[PDB]
DNA sequence: GGAGACACGGCCGTGTCTC
């Protein structure tokens, strides 16, 4: 199968690079002859061989317009007349762009933002990661002791043949292999990955860590740190406002952005994740620990095993995921590596792109939310269940042909007209979109068929995957219409699906009160949490289940709803934030938690003790008797300044800064005596008592001191403190006054 | 090419997630 493309430069030439696994082996097909384009609509054609004159420079080589060749295709469902500009190499694309545009006869320019590679997967119909191959795959980790100025520990690995750890210091376990020193350590973990060969390399934010470290460890002891199969080092890359690691060869697959793309928790660690997936606690040793340990030479067996675990169990998230994102690059046709790392909206956008080329619809450029909100019961509620609303959109688009080329559309016999906003669509004629959105579906259901006919546990698996990924990307249509960089945008059609869909929620909320008795504490864009008032846990979980065949037995074809769990008890604030416990007694918090170094300890501690008091022990009172306790404390000057502590990282050279918040402020008087100040620096500061702004008042923690300073009581009471508990007491008729001393 | 989900200090610009 293709697992990706790139091109490399031969005398100015591009030479597209195909990855190949095919009968086993890795192969490197090439092609010499794919060239680089854009579209152009012009005024008036007698002006092409003026455009075809237009030059640009790029690294002091002249770029020029190679040739012209006119195209009739088809913009947004009406006939365009447009010419393809053809050109010599793609960096020729973003240096001759602009000049192209700016010509008076040229009103404006397509399809010139285009990764090349990817242009290529497009325009010859390549599909990634298709068929049967079974790729092998191989799990690793560091430990650590400025970035990279301290040794690596330990690197620890894992696959089918079990999970290792290779450190520099003698381990009496099985599982690890003691080499001489942090250099041999980084060597012997390069001829593992040599020998055995995997098509993907598994880490969890190896693309801001894992990697980076290992490079600059390498570059300081001298050793080439070759992972790729043709013999490079791996290549950071740049996405923007982060950073994202390839392995040329390989498919290096962090699961970190894929994960939170995935599934939804307030903090994503690799023992939280873990948990949430597998149902399993896995022990943090915190590097504080691990220093000590590493120090004295106390503890290294526990410190070797978590490294252990950290590698297995990335390796098991690993063998969770992969399948799921590999049938993603099957149907948005490009390469795992880009999939893993997109956004839901330009998954979307890639799929667009790819049919727009098959359907000869000229691309719309990029420029370059809003639904249901009830709002929801208060208190704390027993025995909730969670249904799942995202299923009705795809359906609902499809059924009424919800896409902008359809959008009042001009002279036709038959339209379909949104409720409340009163948007027109017609139906002469399928849309764009929805007729793409029919045939996801209708590949959905084939696939389900083949699914129970199919008995190999394997491809009952594998198919089983494939049905899953057509859902997840059905369901990012109905965003993807609202979406900021969207080149489909059409607010008008997600006014009309939210609309439509009001109906159908309102009909599902009337069907499951009415008939099954319950009463529905929540209910957003999403979904809804409910519960039968006085009813056992079973009774709620048995009912929810029998609704589920009802309703969908009563919503026409492939409108669906699902059921995604059960819950012991929780609370609603409002639209998307509420909090909620299962029954292993594991909280589940949207939008309320605050566990970030920018707020202080004392807050983010007071907070959790509350959560815990109300989810876990279901003691509202209490709750509020720690708030209260700890607002009294705060006061008479009890906490410890080590909780009160505000952490925050500067992010580019002070100069740059256009507003001045109270960590640039505390880093700039540093600054302007000398200090070193550079992005990535953080600042930890205390907030003293008095007038002035915040920034005025804070000094940072290294300069405080707790006999003469006298931090800022009321701050930290009405700034931090009330502000993560207010909101939930909130929904239980706590008011702020009720929790000051 | 290159997310999003959503806060608060100060007069929307900026930062946090992971390691
Ligand atoms: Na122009």
């Amino acid at each position: 199968m293709i697992l990706d493309t790139d091109y490399i430069t031969e005398d100015g030439k591009p030479v597209i690079r195909i990855f190949k696994k095919e009968n086993g082996e890795f192969k490197i097909d090439y092609d010499r002859n794919f060239e680089p384009y854009i579209y152009a609509l012009l005024k008036d054609d007698s002006a092409i061989e003026d455009v075809k004159k237009i030059t640009a420079e790029r690294h002091g080589t002249t770029v020029r317009v190679v040739r012209a060749e006119k195209v009739k295709k088809k913009f947004l469902g009406r006939p365009i007349e447009v010419w393809k500009l053809y050109f010599t190499h793609p960096q020729d694309v973003p240096a001759i762009r602009d000049k192209i545009k700016e010509h008076p006869a040229v009103v404006d320019i397509y399809e010139y933002d285009i990764p090349f590679a990817k242009r290529y997967l497009i325009d010859k119909g390549l599909i990634p990661m298709e068929g049967d191959e079974e790729l092998k795959m191989l799990a690793f980790d560091i430990e650590t002791l400025e970035f990279a100025e301290g040794p690596i520990l330990m690197i620890s690995y894992a696959d089918e043949e079990g999970a290792r750890v290779i450190t520099w210091k003698n381990i009496d376990l099985p599982y690890v292999d003691v080499v001489s020193t942090e250099k041999e350590m980084i060597k012997r973990f390069l001829k593992v990955v040599k020998e055995k060969d995997p098509d993907v390399l598994i880490t969890y934010n190896g693309d801001n860590f894992a990697f980076a470290y290992l490079k600059k460890r390498s570059e300081k002891l001298g050793v080439k740190f070759i992972l790729g199969r043709e013999g490079s080092e791996p290549k950071i890359q740049r996405m923007g406002d982060r950073f994202a690691v390839e392995v040329k060869g390989r498919i290096h697959f962090d699961l970190y952005p894929v994960i939170r793309r995935t599934i939804n928790l307030p903090t994503y660690t690799l023992e939280a994740v873990y948990e949430a997936i597998f149902g399993q606690p896995k022990e943090k040793v915190y590097a504080e620990e691990i220093a000590q340990a590493w120090e004295t030479g106390e503890g290294l067996e526990r410190v070797a095993r978590y490294s252990m675990e950290d590698a297995k169990v990335t390796y098991e998230l690993g063998k969770e995921f992969f399948p799921m994102e590999a049938q993603l690059s099957r149907l948005v046709g490009q390469s795992l590596w880009d999939v893993s790392r997109s956004s839901t909206g330009n998954l979307v956008e890639w799929f667009l792109l790819r049919k727009a080329y098959e359907r000869n619809e000229l691309a719309p450029n990029k420029p370059d939310a809003g639904g249901y909100v009830k709002e929801p019961e208060r208190g704390l509620w027993e025995n909730i269940v969670y249904l799942d609303f995202r299923s009705l959109y795809p359906s609902i688009i499809i059924t009424h042909n919800v896409s902008p080329d359809t959008l009042n559309r001009e002279g036709c016999e038959e339209y379909d007209v949104a409720p409340q906003v009163g948007h027109k669509f017609c139906k002469d004629f399928p849309g764009f979109i929805p007729s793409l959105l029919g045939d996801l579906l209708e590949e959905r259901q084939k696939v389900k068929k083949k699914m129970k006919a199919t008995i190999d546990p394997i491809e009952k698996k594998l198919l089983d995957y494939r049905q899953r990924a057509i859902k997840i990307l059905a369901n990012s249509f109905y965003g993807y219409y609202g979406y900021a960089k969207a080149r489909w945008y059409c607010k008008e059609c997600a006014e009309s699906v939210t609309a439509w869909g009001r109906q159908y929620i309102e009909t599902t909320i009337r069907e499951i009160e009415e008939k099954f008795g319950f009463k529905v504490l929540y209910a957003d864009t999403d979904g809804f949490f409910a519960t039968i008032p006085g009813a056992d846990a079973e009774t709620v979980k048995k009912k929810a289940k029998e609704f589920l065949d009802y309703i969908n037995a009563k919503l026409p074809g492939l409108l669906e709803l699902e059921y995604e769990g059960f819950y012991k008890r929780g609370f609603f604030v409002t639209k998307k934030k509420y909090a909620v416990i299962d029954e292993e007694d594991k909280i589940t918090t949207r939008g309320l938690e605050i566990v970030r170094r920018d707020w202080s300890e004392i807050a983010k501690e007071t907070q959790a003790r509350v959560l815990e008091a109300i989810l876990k022990h279901g003691d509202v009172e209490e709750a509020v008797r720690i708030v209260k306790e700890v607002t009294e404390k705060l006061s008479k000057y009890e906490v410890p300044p080590e909780k009160l502590v505000i952490y925050e990282q500067i992010t580019r050279d002070l100069k740059d800064y256009k507003a001045t918040g109270p960590h640039v402020a505390v880093a700039k008087r540093l600054a302007a005596r000398g200090i070193k100040i550079r992005p990535g620096t953080v600042i930890s500061y205390i907030v003293l008592k008095g007038s002035g702004r915040i920034g005025d008042r804070a000094i940072p923690f290294d300069e405080f001191d707790p006999a003469k300073h006298k931090y800022d009581a009321e701050y930290y009471i009405e700034n931090q403190v009330l502000p993560a508990v207010e909101r939930i007491l909130r929904a239980f008729g706590y008011r702020k006054e009720d929790l000051r001393y």
